[PDB]
C-alpha cells in the first residue's frame, strides 16, 4: 500500500534527510525504477501546469448579446419585420449589431495569453534512475525522484537538498530579487522557517542555479508545490470588475426595469380604453425603440479609446478601458520596492574608516555620477588617504567589470567598482598585477588577492582582503589613525562592532576591508554601507501622489530592516510606521487583518499569497488599489488587484503580460497623468450620459403623453435611431473630449460606491425633459389637422426635436461654468458637430431622396426662424438655473 503522503517544504526543511527518504521511500543513491515511478505517476499525476482553455469570442459575442436591452430590442425588431416594416427592421438590427460591436470591443478580454507563467519550469532534468543518470523532461517527475543540479540548471520540482557544495539559486521568482541564497543540507529549527526565503535547505520550483552543484529529492511536483500554488492562485483569480462597469450595470438595469414597467403599463392602459393590435404593436415598438440610448456605449468607447491613445502619446501603453478608468479614480498605490522603487543596482552610500571618519556617498547606479563627501569636504583621488585605502582595497580585490553601465559579477563588487569610479580611481585595478587569488566561498565569507604594483614591482608584495566583519577582524592586527599605524585593541573591535550593528541597522549591506603584507598582519581599513537605492525622482512623485489624495503602502521582500530603511528614505516611516511580516497576516483572523491592514504600511517577507491576502483585505472595506510589481508574486498581486500597473524594460515577462498598463522609461508622473486624464474623462462620461439619458426619456414619455392623449405617431424607429446615432454622436464624443478645468485635475478622488446620476443631475434632466416634451407637444398639436399625419407635421416635430436636442447638448457641455466663460468654440470640435448635424438636417429637409425616405416636405425661412426661436427657450432657464445655483454657492461661502 505504497502512499506516498504530501510533504511541505516546511515539514521537509524541519526533517533530516534520513527520515525524509524514509517517508517517501526513495533511494538516495540508486534512485527510483520504472514500475515505481509509472505508479506513483500514475497516483500523483504529472508533473505539469495545466493552462486549460478559454472560451471563443462567438460565445462572448452571444453573453453581449444577451443583454435584457438586447432582448427588448430583438422584440422590437421581430414584431417590426412581422408588420411588413422591412425598413425599420434592417434600422433596428443594424444599430443593434453597432452596439453589440462597440460592447464586445469595449469590453474585449486585452489577451492575457498567460502561459508565461508556464515557462519558468525547465523542459528536461537530469534525474538519477536505477543508478543511472537519465537526461528526462521535468513533466515526468515524481516525488521520491532524485534530481541533480548544476550550474544553469533550472530547478524542476521541489527538492530536498542532501548534497551541496557552494550551492547559490536565483530565487527571484519567488522573492522577486536577484540575490542568490546560500544553501545548506542540514535541518531548519522551526523558530526560523516562519520565511520561504530562510528555506536554505529547500529548492523551489522555477528557481535558477547560479553557481555549484547539489543533488535533491523530489518533495512536491505539479500543483502541490510553491509554484503550483502560485500558479493555482493565478488561474482562479479574475480580474474585478471596476467601480465604473458596476454602475454602468447599475444604471442599465434600473432603466431596463424602468423601461419594462412603463411599457406594461402603457400596455395596460390602452387595452383598458381599447386600441387596435396593428397600432399598439407599432405603439411598443416606438417605445421600445426609444427606450434604449444606442449611441451611450458608442460614445463611452470612443471616448475612452481616445484618452487611451493621448496617454500613449504620454508614454504608457493602455490595453483596457474601464481598469485604467477606475485607476484614474484610484485611493491606494502599492509598489515593490526591489523592481519598481529601488533600480536593483546595490551602490555604497556609507563609508567608516578606522580612524573614525564618516563619509556619504552620492549617486546612484554604476555610473561616475556621484561625490563622495567627508565632514561636508568633496574628496577626489587620493586626498584623504583613510577613503583613498578602502577604496584602493575594494578596487584592487574586485573581480567585478563594469562595461557601458552594464555590470558584469556580483552586485556588491560593482557597487565597490561604482564607487572607486566616482573617486576618479576607475583605472587603479590596472596598476596592480595579482600574482595568488584567494576566491569567494559561502563557506570562507571572505575574498583576497596577492598583488605588486605594476612599475614598482620591486615593492613588497601586499596583500588586499574583503569579506564579512567576523571574519575579516580574525587576519586584522593593527589599525591606521591619522596615518600612524596602531595595534588592534579589544576597545576597537567594539566600536567596530557597534558601527556595523550601526550600519546594518539602517539596511545596509556591510563589508569589511583589509590590507598589509601577509594574512593574519592585516591592517583594518574600515567598513562600507551597501544598500538598494530608490531611484532619482522617485521620492518627489510620491510626495506629490501621497499629498492630496493617495495613501501609498510598500510591499517588500527583504527583512524588515531593509523595508524600514526604504520606507524612511521615502518618507513612509517616519514616526509610527508599523511592519508586519506574512506570518503574522496569516496568523490572525480576516477581520483583525482587515483592521491591521489601514493602519500599517510597510510589509516584509511577503509571499504571493500574503500580497494577494493583502490585497483582498484592502478591497474588502472598499477601496481602489493600485497594485505596482515586477515580478511573479508582484505579477499574481497585480491580478488579484483590479488596476495592474507594471515596470517597463525591467519587469519580467509573467509580470508584463499579467499587468494591464505598461509603463515603459518608468514614471510616477506618467500615473499622476494618468489619473488626470481619468478624472477629466469620467466628467466628460457624467456629462453626455446624462445629456443622452435626458433625451432618452425625453423621447419616451413624449411617446407615451401622445399615446395616451390620443394622436398617432409622430416619430417612428427610423427617426428615432437617426436622432439617436447618426446625429446625436459627434456632439456626445466632442464633450467627452471637452477641455479639462483646473478644479477637476485636483480635489481627492471620488468615492467608488458613488452614482453617476445625481440629485441635482437626475433634477435638470427631468426639467430639460420636460421642456422638450412641451415644446414637441404644442408643436405636433399646432401642426395636426383633422387627426391626419402631414408631411409638413412630420418634418416640423423632426426639426424641433433635432434643434431641441441640439441647444440640450450645449447646455449640458459644462456645469456650473455656464458657456460664455468658456466661450463658443473652445475646442472647435462641437462647433463641427453641430455644423454637421445642421448640414444633415438641412438634406433631410431638403433632398428628394432623403424627403421620399423620411416622408418630410420641404420647410421656409419663416419656419426655420419659428423654430430656432422657440428653441432657444430651454437654454434661457437652463443658465437662470446655473446662475441661481452660483448665487447659491456664493452666499454659501
Ligand atoms: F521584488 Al519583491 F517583493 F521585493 F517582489
Ligand atoms: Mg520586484
Amino acid at each position: 500500500e505504497t502512499m506516498i503522503p504530501v510533504l511541505t517544504s516546511k515539514k521537509a526543511s524541519e526533517l533530516p534527510v534520513s527520515e525524509v527518504a524514509s517517508i517517501l521511500q526513495a533511494d538516495l543513491q540508486n534512485g527510483l525504477n520504472k514500475c515505481e515511478v509509472s505508479h506513483r505517476r500514475a497516483f500523483h499525476g504529472w508533473n505539469e501546469f495545466d493552462i486549460s482553455e478559454d472560451e471563443p469570442l462567438w460565445k462572448k459575442y452571444i453573453s453581449q448579446f444577451k443583454n435584457p436591452l438586447i432582448m427588448l430590442l430583438l422584440a422590437s425588431a421581430v414584431i417590426s419585420v412581422l408588420m411588413h416594416q422591412f425598413d425599420d427592421a434592417v434600422s433596428i438590427t443594424v444599430a443593434i449589431l453597432i452596439v453589440v460591436t462597440v460592447a464586445f470591443v469595449q469590453e474585449y478580454r486585452s489577451e492575457k495569453s498567460l502561459e508565461e507563467l508556464s515557462k519558468l519550469v525547465p523542459p528536461e532534468c537530469h534525474c538519477v534512475r536505477e543508478g543511472k543518470l537519465e537526461h528526462t523532461l521535468a513533466r515526468d517527475l515524481v516525488p521520491g525522484d532524485t534530481v541533480c543540479l548544476s550550474v544553469g540548471d533550472r530547478v524542476p520540482a521541489d527538492l530536498r537538498l542532501f548534497e551541496a557544495v557552494d550551492l547559490s539559486i536565483d530565487e527571484s521568482s519567488l522573492t522577486g530579487e536577484t540575490t542568490p541564497c546560500s544553501k545548506v543540507t542540514a535541518p531548519q529549527p522551526a523558530a526560523t522557517n516562519g520565511d520561504l526565503a530562510s528555506r536554505s535547505n529547500i529548492a523551489f520550483m522555477g528557481t535558477l542555479v547560479r553557481c555549484g552543484k547539489a543533488k535533491g529529492v523530489v518533495i512536491g511536483t505539479g500543483e502541490n508545490s510553491e509554484f503550483g500554488e502560485v500558479f493555482k492562485m493565478m488561474q482562479a483569480e479574475e480580474a474585478p470588475k471596476t467601480p465604473l462597469q458596476k454602475s454602468m450595470d447599475l444604471l442599465g438595469k434600473q432603466l431596463s426595469f424602468y423601461s419594462f414597467g412603463i411599457i406594461g403599463i402603457i400596455m395596460l392602459v390602452g387595452w383598458l380604453l381599447g386600441k387596435d393590435i396593428l397600432e399598439m404593436f407599432t405603439i411598443s415598438v416606438s417605445l421600445a425603440v426609444a427606450a434604449i440610448p444606442e449611441g451611450l456605449p458608442i460614445v463611452v468607447t470612443v471616448t475612452l479609446a481616445l484618452g487611451v491613445m493621448r496617454m500613449v502619446k504620454k508614454r504608457a501603453i493602455v490595453k483596457k478601458l474601464p481598469i485604467v478608468e477606475t485607476l484614474g479614480c484610484c485611493n491606494v498605490i502599492c509598489s515593490d520596492k526591489t523592481g519598481t522603487l529601488t533600480k536593483n543596482e546595490m551602490t555604497v552610500t556609507h563609508i567608516f574608516t578606522s580612524d573614525g571618519l564618516h563619509a556619504e556617498v552620492t549617486g546612484v547606479g554604476y555610473n561616475q555620477f556621484g561625490e563622495v563627501i567627508v565632514d561636508g569636504d568633496v574628496v577626489h583621488g587620493f586626498y584623504n588617504p583613510a577613503v583613498s585605502r578602502i577604496v584602493e582595497a575594494g578596487c584592487v580585490c574586485n573581480d567585478a567589470v563594469i562595461r557601458n553601465n552594464t555590470l558584469m559579477g556580483k552586485p556588491t563588487e560593482g557597487a565597490l567598482i561604482a564607487l572607486a569610479m566616482k573617486m576618479g580611481l576607475d583605472g587603479l585595478q590596472q596598476d596592480y598585477i595579482r600574482k595568488a587569488e584567494y576566491p569567494f566561498s559561502s563557506e570562507q565569507k571572505w575574498m583576497a588577492v596577492k598583488c605588486v604594483h605594476r612599475t614598482q614591482q620591486d615593492r613588497p608584495e601586499i596583500c588586499f582582503m574583503k569579506g564579512a566583519y567576523e571574519q575579516v577582524i580574525k587576519y586584522c592586527t593593527t589599525y591606521q589613525s591619522k596615518g600612524q599605524t596602531l595595534t588592534l585593541t579589544q576597545q576597537q573591535r567594539d566600536v567596530y562592532q557597534q558601527e556595523k550593528a550601526r550600519m546594518g541597522s539602517a539596511g545596509l549591506r556591510v563589508l569589511a576591508l583589509a590590507s598589509g603584507p601577509e594574512l593574519g598582519q592585516l591592517t583594518f581599513l574600515g567598513l562600507v554601507g551597501i544598500i538598494d537605492p530608490p531611484r532619482t525622482g522617485v521620492k518627489e512623485a510620491v510626495t506629490t501622489l501621497i499629498a492630496s489624495g493617495v495613501s501609498i503602502k510598500m510591499i517588500t521582500g527583504d527583512s524588515q530592516e531593509t523595508a524600514v530603511a526604504i520606507a524612511s528614505r521615502l518618507g513612509l516611516y517616519s514616526k509610527t510606521s508599523q511592519s508586519v511580516s506574512g506570518e503574522e497576516i496569516d496568523a490572525m483572523d480576516v477581520q483583525q487583518l482587515s483592521q491591521i491592514v489601514p493602519k500599517v504600511a510597510v510589509f516584509y517577507r511577503a509571499s504571493p499569497r500574503h500580497k494577494m491576502k493583502i490585497i483582498k483585505s484592502l478591497q474588502k472595506n472598499g477601496s481602489v488599489v493600485a497594485m505596482t510589481g515586477d515580478g511573479v508574486n508582484d505579477a499574481v498581486a497585480l491580478k488579484a488587484a483590479d488596476i495592474g500597473v507594471a515596470m517597463g524594460q525591467t519587469g519580467t515577462d509573467v509580470c508584463k503580460e499579467a499587468a494591464d498598463m505598461i509603463l515603459v522609461d518608468d514614471d510616477f508622473q506618467t500615473i499622476m497623468s494618468a489619473i488626470e486624464e481619468g478624472k477629466g474623462i469620467y466628467n466628460n462620461i457624467k456629462n453626455f450620459v446624462r445629456f443622452q439619458l435626458s433625451t432618452s426619456i425625453a423621447a419616451l414619455t413624449l411617446i407615451s403623453l401622445a399615446t395616451l392623449m390620443n394622436f398617432p405617431n409622430p416619430l417612428n424607429a427610423m427617426q428615432i435611431l437617426w436622432i439617436n446615432i447618426i446625429m446625436d454622436g459627434p456632439p456626445a464624443q466632442s464633450l467627452g473630449v471637452e477641455p479639462v478645468d483646473k478644479d477637476v485635475i485636483r480635489k481627492p478622488p471620488r468615492n467608488w460606491k458613488d452614482s453617476i446620476l445625481t440629485k441635482n443631475l437626475i433634477l435638470k434632466i427631468l426639467v430639460s425633459s420636460i421642456i422638450i416634451v412641451c415644446g414637441t407637444l404644442f408643436v405636433f398639436w399646432r401642426e395636426l389637422r383633422d387627426n391626419v399625419i402631414t408631411p409638413r407635421d412630420t418634418t416640423m416635430t423632426f426639426t424641433c426635436f433635432v434643434f431641441f436636442d441640439m441647444f440640450n447638448a450645449l447646455s449640458s457641455r459644462s456645469q456650473t461654468k455656464s458657456v460664455f466663460e468658456i466661450g463658443l468654440c473652445s475646442n472647435r470640435m462641437f462647433c463641427y458637430a453641430v455644423l454637421g448635424s445642421i448640414m444633415g438636417q438641412l438634406l433631410v429637409i431638403y433632398f428628394p431622396p432623403l424627403q421620399k425616405v423620411f416622408q418630410t416636405e420641404s420647410l421656409s425661412i419663416l419656419d426655420l426662424l419659428f423654430l430656432l426661436g422657440l428653441t432657444s427657450s430651454v437654454c434661457i432657464v437652463a443658465e437662470i438655473i446655473k446662475k441661481v445655483e452660483r448665487s447659491r454657492e456664493k452666499i454659501q461661502k
